[PDB]
């Protein structure tokens, strides 16, 4: 019943298209719109908060969470003791997924999206050349941006989780050159070349670990 | 500080290799072993419970959760309105991942694991033949079992989430036999191609 009401509550939230950060109607109103008890709606809201869909803000209200249903370590990788094995396993995933991502980006990216990719690529070069350790996080954002522009929704959700785990667990000249080759292939709308450039980058980065 | 002690508590749980369903020592002992206050350990446990790592059972104890740090719908796919597109996108992930899983299973699986796999393959046949709709969930379990036996830890965590999401939104029988045959003959290329053909067929349906 609680899980069922949580489902309908989720369905109500999607139908009304509440943006991120929006305050929900109070629980008296929700319980009436769903024809359930007040205790039932209280538990259903708490179920959706546990799933990071809602944020119960004590003293204010209950809001659409910016987490959009995804926790910090959503696949439970913090419970893996053998982090060397996990790193190798995650690179195996990246080898299987990221070349297709690069191929899809070459195929569908628009000029304004490409402009933003190239700025990030330059920012990475700038930070790398300055010995600025934030380049490691910019590198993650570059791959996440490629996943977004691939147009595969599941890739967009998944690749940040994979690459963030590798980053938390854990040549610079070669990565800069690889990024330039990937951008060049995408700029020339060449999907096979983008695929191969990305494939050779991941294999090189993996070998460095 | 609470989050620092939560990290230290997680480390302690991993060091001591507490299995799923094990009861933690009481919070007095936890705070003593971590050299921290009683109020800090209480919040650290709640932090780990929020992360689906621990289960706080009122009246009983705090336990290693079977969720293993992973919530229901851990990638938030329930918030995606275009379910037809998400389905096609998830099949593209399966096409890219499952053939390598089958390749790895053929390479790695042991005879006792293979017996379990073959039993599930038979259970699926029986359920399909009996018109039992539980075959759809058994099919999900078949792919999760392959991802487990692939020995890739990330695959083991990830493929159940992919296939559970597709599910929530007689050629298969023949394909399962072909895949098992390749695995039983320890033939990774044949297992790869049998799985690839099967996923492309399912996606087309």
């Amino acid at each position: 019943l609680v899980e069922q009401t949580a489902d309908r509550l989720l369905h109500l939230i999607l139908e009304r298209e509440y943006p991120v950060g929006a305050k929900l109607p109070n629980e008296y109103e929700l319980a009436e719109d769903l024809d359930v008890g007040r205790s039932t709606i209280r538990e259903a809201v708490r179920s959706l908060a546990t799933r990071n869909i809602l944020e119960v803000r004590q003293g204010s209200g209950t809001y659409i969470s910016s987490k959009k249903g995804v926790s910090e370590d959503p696949l439970g990788f913090s419970l893996i003791k053998d982090t060397d094995r996990l790193t190798s396993d995650l690179f195996e995933l990246r080898l299987l997924l990221e070349p297709r991502i690069a191929e899809l980006v070459a195929y569908r990216i628009t000029d304004d999206q490409l402009q933003l990719l190239e700025k990030l690529v330059g920012d990475i070069e700038d930070a790398v050349h300055a010995g600025d350790p934030k380049h490691l996080l910019l590198d993650v954002e570059f791959h996440s941006m490629l996943a977004k522009y691939s147009g595969n929704i599941a890739m967009d959700s998944l690749l940040p989780v994979i690459n963030q785990s590798i980053h938390l667990i854990n040549m610079k000249s070669d990565s800069l050159e690889a990024h330039r080759e990937i951008i060049k292939a995408i700029r020339e709308k060449n999907p096979v070349a983008a695929h191969d450039a990305m494939l050779m980058h991941i294999m090189s980065v993996r070998r460095s670990a």
